[PDB]
């Protein structure tokens, strides 16, 4: 099941626990690097937020590089498992489709937000290697099941192209989403299928 | 307004001053220096609001002349997704300096606003009435709105793709078979 492929993540050490010491680090230095700015922060500054000893930082980084690395990379991980996960919920191509879009709605609208929006100008380019991997993936389960969807014939365009224009579609929802007031995520993502598929 | 004549060469170099300079710290000499500008324009703020203006008002008549030359519904739809694609590979100054306006100044830009919106909402319209759109009308157009604009972070880069064809591929995933 999905629950049981989200706590495989876990087992790989690739997912951290919110309320364990490296978790702690990760929440706070997420919170700290988006609403003070990376260049800002110090070690010093995110050991004395969490309530820490600055040395036993070295513990868990080593860096602040590569702190920075692992927010992005946790946040990118933890998004893409869970896509997976609402795929394994799916039962038809439609709603394969209606599972990335819903999904990638509440990374926009929310998700992680603070460990989401965080300073890719700051980040170095071996730790930039990485995350333009993860982002790889990710785009790769939204190009598959387009693909399924478009050999099903729910789709006449190009994957590439329609997979860029529901890029603008969804992302451009933060202007508008809220001032709706009724309208929830939900019908929101129902929407969004009803303009990018068929019948 | 005619872009080789005296005025459209001045709301040109005046939209170029306001983009990346800024109305507040643009100046009266670089305005003048770039003075006929004096003899067109009333004050500093009747250009920022003729640079709006004049762009929305030939963004709006190049979708209307379109929309003519359209024979379908389809062709309709196309026309606009066309028209829209241009300007937005081609309106900055607006959305980086809005304040500077007269209230006036803003009336009239949002009106002008509001009638190429009216444009797009009584087309789309038209093609759910005909059975086109599956969706709602509103959100379709929010939808098409944002994939649109952000065709400016990767059309370039795809080189062998004409905005005609880019067109083309809009329609086919907005309208129904």
């Amino acid at each position: 099941g999905p629950l049981g492929s989200m706590r495989t993540m876990v087992d790989s050490g690739q997912l951290t626990d919110p309320e364990s010491a490296r978790g702690k680090l990760l929440q706070t230095a997420a919170h700290l690097f988006r609403n003070k700015g990376f260049e800002r922060t110090t070690v010093r500054d995110l050991a004395s937020a969490v309530g820490i000893q600055s040395g036993s930082i070295f513990h868990h980084f080593k860096s602040k590089d590569e702190i920075l690395r692992a927010v992005m990379e946790e946040t990118i991980h933890y998004n893409t498992a869970m896509m997976r996960a609402s795929l394994e919920e799916a039962s038809t191509v439609r709603e394969r489709v209606l599972a990335l879009i819903r999904c990638e709605l509440q990374s926009i609208m929310g998700g992680s937000g603070e460990a989401m929006a965080v300073e890719w100008r700051s980040l170095s380019a071996e730790g930039q290697a990485h995350v333009l991997a993860l982002r790889d993936v990710y785009e790769q389960i939204w190009l598959q099941v387009l693909g399924e969807a478009k050999a099903a014939g729910y789709i006449r365009g190009d994957v590439f192209i329609t997979r860029r224009f529901l890029t603008g579609a969804l992302s451009w929802t933060t202007t508008w989403f809220r001032a709706q007031g009724s309208l929830t995520l939900e019908e929101l993502a129902e929407e969004a299928l009803l303009m990018v598929l068929k019948s």
